[PDB]
């Protein structure tokens, strides 16, 4: 068996006796439809029956078994939004092989990290991925991961051609899924080392079943998959696995641009899709800028999740797109909260839903680690029938990631409604949520420190209108580095392109801890007092004052030194702010003083005085 | 009797029975504390006890009676955050004269407008007001409003000296307040092209004060800092200074809600409650973050925020950065005031604007056709109740369009109601700017504009401002071109409140006109988003477009990978959607395969095929 942290016996029995764990493999999602001719997968021009989908999975599993792949073993897969992802996935389940489905965005350091951990016998990737265009990386990778005995490549026309395996008809094949209470596959986690989440058939099949129920997926569902298909969101909430379980149709898209997706939604009459907020921002702008909503008329449900949706953006969706919103707050660790189809337009705009299972136990903790009453803000704790009880082979990290009662901390600050619902309030874990992709501050900092000129490094999130958050790397350096240089360096480290720092700030020093690392939990306050210290400098010339004043007033006109600044749109609150700062030098300056004579002349007269 | 719209008989009767209307005059707020030596008012270095407050009020009313003022008559007052405002107010209730309390920032246009309506016997004002420094304005105003027989001036050393009157001891004086079911005074609307007046009776208005005190638990230990405009209904009655007076506490007055004035005042006097508008919260928060000690605000236990929308982000910061409970206050001078409760969860307080203060505040949510909506749906605020007016003063035409058949008023706000009944404002329907809590009517500002010779069409709309909440933008089509400073100056020459001068002015070629002469605003919003929607010529022009999207730091070569300069994929996807309308073969994929200025220029510069 593959090592994972089991639920304690009383919980396993409880979950089994309640019917959350049904003891069926995940392969059951497909094989129940193994004779259906209705369409399961649409990928560009290609369409697969359910019966085609199952046959192909059977075929691939058989081909892999003929090449010496065995049950209990492990696989590394890098396939993006293509039909083969699902064929591969069920093929491995049928074979009883446990896959890690890497992001198509993942590069050499991610692929090495996953491979090192699972010791994979099987590697399936895609010659359309830049690492796999030629054969040089593949040669090194297999050499450096000697467990790898078989390699199958999409878009290849040689001995490793994945299409061959998939097209070769099974011959006396019996599926051998791993037991339902054992690992089915490894999910990815959002620390400086990639952490894997073992999922069992029981916990994961439950998370999908219950999602199908809540979202009412049916044979009639036509679901657009345009975010990354391998992510838990797109795979299971209810995602494409939900669609398959319901006997519906999955429509695949390379990316969630409006350009690509709008005509697909019309062509195939998508009624449900899952987006991340930047993509939502994108679709709204496209319509306002001319795109026809009529293309999206068939659309019945837009899922938004992965990141914090503003009430304002949340609210434009029925109004502008023309369909229901569902907020979905979820995590690969387990817990998924949905709003409901029968929720009020009120509940749907402001809250992130409540847990999909009634045995999902969630409780807001404080820093001491105490339950707070309903309505108070703090740490999210949780265990349940589909929340794991331990990262793959990480006992030290698990000792720190769970409480005494086996509750897992999600690193999310939340408040619970009177009525059960959850509204996300903040985060305490150290990560950037860049448009839905998670970045470990720890990981990026170690790579930055690898550069000769970098001595100290800190990665923090900054707000961005489209992306939600972005990365900011502060650096203390031996020699000045351009941001383009830092991004170039990290590219060379073979890391995913979204992990490239969005801004770089070189600085002369940074708050340090004891071990010689950067003190982040003051870098909060340290940063604030640097920005507010340049803004505390009282101008030393009339010119320097003009420089502070102009950006506060109207862009259109530029005033004369003796002009009434209010006639150029200087508002009284900004005036009050200036007063509060200048009073720190001349302590007789207040709002009333400035407002009596609101000109640069008169303010320079005051400002240029000697401190008395 | 001063003309106003009575509540129906069944309503009046019900309101008395349930205890809402008590049939006490507003003066009872003071006279119930007339032997109390406890401090009622602190204005700079001056302190007035309750018995003094009452005494001064009696003195003023007595003098005004000596100079010929009679109950039933009306009064125009412009006094800002001074102790005299309360002394005056209570003197006028005692005499039974009904004031309009103007804003200290109100100028010549607003003052002529209120006077025009109330036909005032009495004018009181402040020589510290630029209109009243000398006697030029005062001389015209009195002449242009002949009803005025008596003028009294704060900061004056002549016969019109307000302090002479306040200091002259009362003789043979007994109060003659107007009957409790009649107008006590006129409150100002948000606003229409004409300033509207809200007649408040001693019954409905006292009730809003009493019930507000119960909710915010004001008592004799309450020490309320009044630093926003004291005459406004918020600072005056929600529970405001009248609440403080009712509960026997202390009002501490300030001229403005800046931190540097206010922080010291809260420490020195151990102020425990205060009422802010959102910009002033942003203001106090920044001063602290930039060095002001929070120890100065230790005594502070409650902070009211209202008048405009408070964001949840800002709301969440208050208990954490100021160290006192937050209370959201959604009120209108028409009546309805909702409050969050002291025993609310932090969740409730942050996200909601509270529920109504009165059990018989009937609030429902109407769709645009006028039909009720299920709890939790979004729409128009309809409301009536025992302290919500039934009509503006002498405005039968407007009142017909302002109330529905059953006497529900329409606040012009967009709201949703959560299960528990809490209210969250979702938007606004009426045509006004909410500029840090001061209400600007677009209509009013537009007629003034159209009076400028170069101006042929005008539209005032609101725009977001991180600090003020909303600012004002004036779109004009004009004969000869106008600078913003010219427009603001011209408006000043019209004598309007400074806050009503347009924050922005964009001159434009044309404007969507209403089919009946004016400018179409509910088409202007979408006219606007489709005028700026239009907006690459050369490689140079492409470059002009790309750079602001990428990293501000470095500058790229034409063959550089723009992702190495931090151009994210969503901005890239958006660029594609835009460029597809010319070259119908461009998608995100095409742009991303080769993200350079050179490659993109090559594609853009192709002939359309």
């Amino acid at each position: 068996s593959i090592p994972f942290t089991r639920w304690p016996e009383e919980f396993a029995r409880r979950y089994r006796e309640k019917g959350y764990w049904q003891d069926l493999p995940l392969t059951d999602i497909l094989t129940r439809h193994a004779a259906s001719d209705s369409i399961a997968v649409i990928d560009g021009e290609r369409q697969l029956s359910y019966r085609e989908l199952n046959q192909a999975a059977d075929n691939l599993a058989c081909s892999l078994r003929r090449q010496g792949i065995k049950p209990g073993e492990t696989a590394l897969v890098q396939l993006g939004n293509v039909a083969e992802l699902y064929i591969t996935f069920f093929a491995l389940l049928k074979l009883g092989v446990a896959p890690v489905l890497a992001l198509f965005s993942h590069q050499r350091s991610e692929l090495n990290a996953y491979a090192s951990q699972i010791e994979p016998a099987l590697l399936i990737a895609d010659r359309q991925h830049a690492l796999f265009s030629g054969d040089d990386f593949l040669n090194t990778f297999v050499t450096e991961h000697s467990s790898i005995r078989v390699v199958q490549l999409l878009n290849d026309s040689g001995e490793h051609n994945l299409q061959d395996a998939i097209n070769h008809p099974a011959e006396d094949f019996t599926a051998t899924p791993s037991p339902a209470d054992e690992v089915a596959y490894f999910q990815l986690s959002g620390t400086g080392t990639p952490k894997l989440i073992p999922r069992t058939h029981n916990d994961y099949y439950y998370s999908v079943r219950r999602s199908v129920e809540i979202c009412q997926f049916t044979q009639q569902t036509r679901y657009l998959c345009a975010i990354p298909a391998a992510h838990n969101y797109a795979m299971s909430s209810p995602g494409s696995l939900g669609v398959f379980l319901a006997g519906g149709t999955v429509v695949l898209a390379a990316d969630p641009s409006a350009t690509l997706c709008f005509p697909l939604i019309e062509k195939h009459q998508v009624n449900v899709t899952a987006l991340v907020p930047p993509a939502v921002s994108l679709w709204l702008q496209a319509l306002i800028e001319g795109e026809s909503r009529a293309q999206l008329a068939s659309l019945k449900l837009l899922q938004v999740g992965g990141a914090r949706l503003s009430a304002t953006l949340a609210a434009r969706i029925p109004a502008e797109i023309g369909c229901q919103l569902q907020q979905v707050f979820g995590m690969a660790e387990g817990l998924v909260n949905y709003t409901r189809l029968d929720d009020s337009a009120e509940k749907i705009i402001h809250t992130q839903g409540y847990p999909m299972c009634p045995d999902d136990e969630v409780w807001v903790a404080d820093a001491e680690g105490n339950p707070l009453p309903q309505g108070e803000v703090g740490r999210l704790m949780t265990r349940g029938p589909y929340t794991f009880r331990g990262y793959y082979k990480s006992p030290q990290h698990n000792a720190s990631a769970f409480d005494a009662n086996g509750f897992y901390c999600s690193g999310d600050l939340i408040s619970i409604d009177p009525e059960g619902y959850i509204t996300v309030q903040g985060r305490e874990k150290d990560q950037i949520n860049r448009g839905g992709e998670k970045i470990a501050a720890e990981e990026i900092e170690n790579l930055l420190l690898r550069h000769p000129a970098v001595i100290y490094a800190a990665l923090v999130s900054m707000e961005d209108e489209l992306m939600g958050e972005k990365s900011c790397a502060y650096l203390v350096v031996k020699e000045p580095l351009r941001a383009v240089q830092v991004r170039r360096f990290l590219r060379e480290q073979g890391i995913a392109e979204f992990k490239l720092p969005d801004r770089v700030e070189c600085v002369d020093s940074l708050p340090l801890t004891a071990v010689g690392k950067v003190d982040k939990k003051q870098l909060r306050q340290w940063l604030a007092s640097r920005a507010s210290a340049g803004r505390a400098s009282i101008p030393a010339s009339k010119a320097a004052l003009r420089e502070v004043i102009l950006p506060l007033l109207d862009e259109s006109d530029e005033p004369f030194d003796d002009d009434n600044l209010i006639d150029y749109g200087l508002d009284s609150v900004r005036m009050m702010a200036l007063a509060a700062r200048w009073r720190k030098v001349h302590g007789d300056i207040d709002f009333v003083m400035l407002a009596k004579n609101p000109t640069i002349d008169a303010w320079w007269k005051l400002l240029s005085r000697e401190v008395k």
